[PDB]
């Protein structure tokens, strides 16, 4: 469950937050296959509550009402057609899959659902799967509230309520079931894997049990006895009685202390500097690279939601964003994953974005479709980080690069950094407020190399930055303090 099964040499997986099956389709084919892209994660695409207020909001899609493939995404045609185009030109999909709840239990009953199924949260019955109140952990959980009220107690956070949601017995075989059912048809459609939602809140022995329940990835597309890629969200910063540790046998987890302390890094809070990154990785704290989801930031924290805080660099902060994601794709820790995010009304009071809710962009709640530029970023309200030059280029800098060991470190001893991996790629770094002029070691063979991050190599020339390596490997990098953009990277495929 390792193994993200993504077509070998492509190394990222995007997550295509709140789009489309048919754009995601369309985005396979126009611009992920042909620009290195490993997979996408997808939104749930099983059937939620429709939530009237607020209206529609992002976070609607975590309250289960059935597992129907009937969502403000599409219904379940357009999801076997998008896994199908998608798997045909090697971009794989990842499933966002809840399964540690239904809804919350103080939703009113009836079919204000994405499907219009029934459902009743006050009885527990939600007949479209069949679920009933045998079925869920209120006789189970020991809290006054039957929420989860101390993180301190690990049995509390597994069998209470999170924030409410009606929480599933998944000890019992017949839940067990019908989640390793629901799963086992998006295996057989073409789903390369899965990210676990909010592992933490399941025991690792359950998630166990109902992996047990399931088939091989499909023939068609994937060598026999592939097993599905499996990511579990588990938001472990220290302090508390689970440790990412325990999911290692499921498979990999998120390593949510990643993109916070990048950012504080970055953002040269509590007195951080980019030159102590030279041990990033386990020396950090973090979990084996070998068992780690990396990213800057995903759909919770970009947001305020889940764990991060102020640190976590997003969109917003675009020219810090750019140096961010940047750096994780050329450091060789973890598998990546790349955000792609929608605009909305950041609104901000107390401290606190009161639209921090806002769903996808929208007319009367259906999803606005996405629409490409003449310049190739998207219309529509929709930011697709993963089409921005810098970004993308990097996607393609780390594909390159897959298997070289991080060498040629140097640093300034404050924030100008640069490093290289085996003799494929090299970066520098300029986040300090003085110019970077220096002829550094690149470890890279002698040529003519195009400046990936502003510009790039098209038809025997560069439309950016172009860098000459000599015979020994030796170049000239100059950034300015108050460069668009202060890094540069160069590839053994942008060499001219
Ligand atoms: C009944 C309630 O419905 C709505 O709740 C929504 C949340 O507001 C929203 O974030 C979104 O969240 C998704 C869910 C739910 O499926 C789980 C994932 N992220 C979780 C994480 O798994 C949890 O563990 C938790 O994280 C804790 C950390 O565990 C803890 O260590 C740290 O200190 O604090 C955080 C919480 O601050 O919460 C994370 C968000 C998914 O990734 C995430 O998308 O969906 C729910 C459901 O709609 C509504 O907003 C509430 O008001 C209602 O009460
Ligand atoms: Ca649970
Ligand atoms: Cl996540």
């Amino acid at each position: 469950q390792y193994s993200p099964n993504t077509q070998q040499g492509r190394t990222s997986i995007v997550h295509l937050f709140e789009w489309r099956w048919v754009d995601i389709a369309l985005e396979c084919e126009r611009y992920l296959a042909p620009k290195g892209f490993g997979g996408v994660q997808v939104s749930p695409p099983n059937e939620n509550v429709a939530i009237y207020n607020p209206f529609r909001p992002w976070w609607e899609r975590y309250q289960p009402v059935s597992y129907k493939l009937c969502t403000r995404s599409g219904n379940e045609d357009e999801f076997r057609n998008m896994v199908t185009r998608c798997n045909n030109v090697g971009v794989r999909i990842y499933v966002d899959a809840v399964i540690n709840h239904m809804c919350g239990n103080a939703v009113s009953a009836g079919t204000s659902s994405t499907c219009g199924s029934y459902f009743n949260p006050g009885s527990r019955d939600f007949p479209a799967v069949p679920y009933s109140g045998w079925d869920f952990n209120d006789g189970k959980c020991k809290t006054g509230s039957g929420d989860i009220e101390n993180y301190n107690d690990a049995t509390q956070v597994r069998d209470c309520r999170l924030t409410g949601l009606l929480d599933l017995a998944l000890e019992k075989d017949y839940v067990r079931s019908k989640i390793a059912e629901y799963m086992n048809h998006l295996i057989d459609i073409g789903v390369a894997g899965f990210r676990l939602d909010a592992s933490k809140h399941m025991w690792p022995g359950d998630i166990k049990a109902i992996l047990d329940k399931l088939h091989n990835l499909n023939s068609n597309w994937f060598p026999a006895g592939s097993k599905p890629f499996i990511y579990q969200e588990v938001i472990d910063l220290g302090g508390e009685p689970i440790k990412s540790s325990d999911y290692f046998g499921n498979g990999r987890v998120t390593e949510f202390k990643y993109g916070a302390k990048l950012g504080t890094v970055i953002r040269k809070w509590n007195g951080e500097k980019m030159s102590y990154l030279k041990n990033w990785g386990e020396g950090w704290g973090f979990v084996p690279s070998d068992r780690a989801l990396v990213f800057v930031d995903n759909h919770d924290n970009q947001r305020g939601h889940g764990a991060g805080g102020a640190s976590i660099l997003t969109f917003w902060d675009a020219r810090l964003y750019k140096m961010a994601v940047g750096f994780m794709l050329a450091h060789p820790y973890g598998f990546t994953r790349v955000m792609s995010s929608y605009r909305w009304p950041r609104q901000f009071q107390n401290g606190n974005d009161v639209n921090d809710w806002v769903g996808p962009p929208n007319n009367n709640g259906v999803i606005k479709e996405v629409t490409i530029n003449p310049d190739t970023t998207c219309g529509n309200d929709w930011v697709c980080e993963h089409r921005w030059r810098q970004i993308r280029n990097m996607v393609i800098f780390r594909n390159v690069v897959d298997g070289q060991p991080f060498t040629n470190w140097y640093d300034n001893g404050s924030n100008q950094v640069a490093f290289g991996r085996g003799n494929r790629g090299f970066i520098v770094f300029n986040n300090d407020d003085w110019s970077f002029s220096l002829t550094l070691q690149t470890g890279l063979p002698a040529g003519t190399y195009c400046d990936v991050i502003s510009g790039d190599k098209i038809n025997g020339n560069c439309t950016g930055i172009k860098i000459y390596v000599s015979d020994d490997g030796k170049a000239h990098f100059s950034i300015s303090n108050s460069a668009e953009d202060p890094f540069i990277a160069i590839h053994a495929e942008s060499k001219l």
